[PDB]
């Protein structure tokens, strides 16, 4: 039995997905992008920016989805350029707190929407 | 305890994979090309029908394992070119209908084979 | 609740993420890169020593965790450029032997670190 995460607060899921989805105890969530979901548009030009909103989209959707960065298991991190990797890391350490999930990291080709950053996550309720 | 997922209808798998695994309630897939069986190579040379097919694929996979596409939680949509995101959205949505999973999309570098399109996801029993 | 995994032998989970965490189950193993934990530095510049390295670092992991290769139920496989395919392809089904996990494979923009090659997966226990 599948259940919808749909924050409010995080990117609006507007096609054929959805922010998470629950099942078996363990809650995943697509790859947020650093948009805000007051603007659809993205939270800023710079890796800074939308690394901060991408790691709130995921804090939002987890925290709908009963869970918890906390509880977040496993992310993967994708990159528009493996240049950010230490800004983007410095922000995603700060997002997590104590809490060291694992973790992939890359830089893909390019991302949707021009995107400089995508975090996707499984986390546990 | 692993079990694995060998559909006739999905390409072989002819390496050391396999199509899917269940595991714990839960079936992993291998990331699908747009390979048809039937035609032993690309369904054609073009996103769309790459897409279409590996969807199709999908599919099979899913259903071979006592899943189905109304039953994928995750999936993660790999592009060869990020220019053809809107175009797979579209073969995607149809694919799925009124399900919704999670979802990760980037564009790779490039893909086995000099495939366009990659997918693949998590799904339940 | 989860389990942080940190073999000594598999590279130092230094900064803000985990080799692999154990949760519900399963192990969900960070992207491996081909360092050698005793050396301090890639195994080797090339796709099949730093292969090499990856597929070892992984062992340790799962094996550090209660898991092991036998139990891996997918794998996510980066590669720096698409031609190291074939040859780490057969680096990989070595590793495995006669366990066939589902897997994705691309090649990634960019790998950290300039790795050549990045392998995740997930394991149960
Ligand atoms: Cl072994």
């Amino acid at each position: 039995k599948l259940t919808v995460v749909a924050s409010p607060l995080a990117p609006e899921a507007v096609g054929a997905y959805s922010q998470a989805i629950i099942c078996n105890g363990m809650v995943y969530c697509s790859g947020q992008i650093g948009l805000d979901r007051k603007t659809g548009d993205f939270a800023g030009k710079t890796i800074e920016e939308q690394s901060k909103q991408v790691m709130t989209n995921l804090k939002y959707v987890l925290e709908e989805a009963g869970s918890s960065m906390d509880k977040v298991v496993k992310t993967t991190c994708l990159l528009a350029d493996i240049k950010d990797f230490g800004v983007f890391n410095g922000i995603y350490a700060e997002a997590f707190g104590n809490h060291k999930p694992a973790r992939a990291c890359f830089a893909a080709a390019a991302l949707p929407k021009g995107a400089l950053v995508e975090v996707e996550c499984i986390a546990t309720l």
